[PDB]
């Protein structure tokens, strides 16, 4: 099987590499991560939590990470150029909390009990050594769209700042709805944007008297400031067109990567259809999501590609 034969027998074309983010299109970097190496990283199920993780499998420009002390079912795949992992000893130099390995923390003491080797700092694109997001200070409040319930634009707080990205938290909720983004993010808005727009604003979960919610009183009673309206930047809609073909990680199994087509489009989203497969599997994904790549990515990085059904 080949792209050239398949694009030839199907009369289609691939999304131009220029439609992609550099992080998604980059194929010439070596995955320097080795088996058994220990790093720190965010639980994807809770983007505000930091765990001790161990490389359990490498495949091309991707690695499978294990949750030290917990089950192997919680394992997940990231790219080598992932910004959601950090070098051992990072959580402490930067003021983040680590969740110890089940049953437990000191790294030097851990790397001696485990006889492991920590992944060399130089592998990591993110060590909070870079310029922060402008206008987004921790504790500042904003209005954010719940990506899990898009119609819900809720009262949110900036809870984390790593390098170029901040973490949007939904007040009074846990962090399952929390998400990492940058100023340009299409899903974030400045205080008073909902009222300015006519849309309702979802008060914090169980905010006493959801009927008298007041950004002025709330900001004042929480001791918080609002991210300045000048901080929010515009993200140009992608140039992805329908029928274009790419490679996209399979959701029902993160380990695989498939031949896929742009089913439908928005300004900032993309419908991925897996070729030869049913359409009931099609999914909306963010055009900037790290799990979509140009045709030739899998081949150029040494990751197996799933041909159409």
């Amino acid at each position: 099987w080949s792209w050239e034969s398949y694009l030839e027998e199907q009369k289609a074309i691939t999304a131009p590499v220029s439609l992609f983010q550099d992080s998604q299109a980059v194929t010439h970097n070596k995955n320097g991560f080795k088996l058994g190496m220990k790093l720190e990283g965010i639980d994807p199920q809770h983007p505000s939590m930091y765990f001790i993780l161990t490389v359990a499998e490498v495949c091309g420009y991707r690695l499978r990470l294990h949750f030290d002390g917990y089950s192997e079912c919680h394992d997940f795949w990231v790219n080598a150029n992932s910004p959601d992992i950090h070098p051992a000893g990072w959580f402490e130099k930067t003021g983040h909390k680590l969740q110890p390995p089940k049953g437990y923390f000191s790294w030097s003491q851990y790397l001696r009990s485990t006889r492991a080797q920590a992944a060399p700092k130089h592998l990591f694109v993110s060590q909070s050594h870079s310029p922060p997001p402008l206008g987004f200070q921790v504790g500042m409040k904003l209005e954010a769209v719940d990506r899990m319930n898009p119609s819900l634009v809720c009262v949110a707080s900036v809870t984390d700042v790593v390098d170029s990205r901040f973490l949007v938290h939904f007040d009074n909720w846990d962090d399952t709805y929390d998400y990492w983004c940058d100023p340009s993010s299409p899903y974030i808005h400045p205080v008073g944007w909902c009222q300015k727009q006519g849309k309702p604003l979802t008060p914090p979960q169980d905010y006493p008297d959801p009927d008298n919610f007041c950004w002025e009183k709330y900001l004042e009673e929480t001791g918080a400031s609002a991210v300045p309206t000048w901080a929010f930047k515009v993200r140009p809609p992608h140039s992805f067109l329908v029928n274009m073909k790419l490679e996209a990680v399979d959701r029902r199994n993160p380990a695989l990567i498939r031949v896929a087509s742009v089913e439908d489009v928005e300004d900032h989203r993309i419908k991925i259809h897996f070729d030869g497969w049913s359409h009931g599997y099609d999914f909306w994904i963010d055009a900037d999501h790290p799990d979509i790549h140009p045709a030739g990515w899998c081949s150029k990085t040494g990751h197996p590609l799933q041909p159409p059904l």
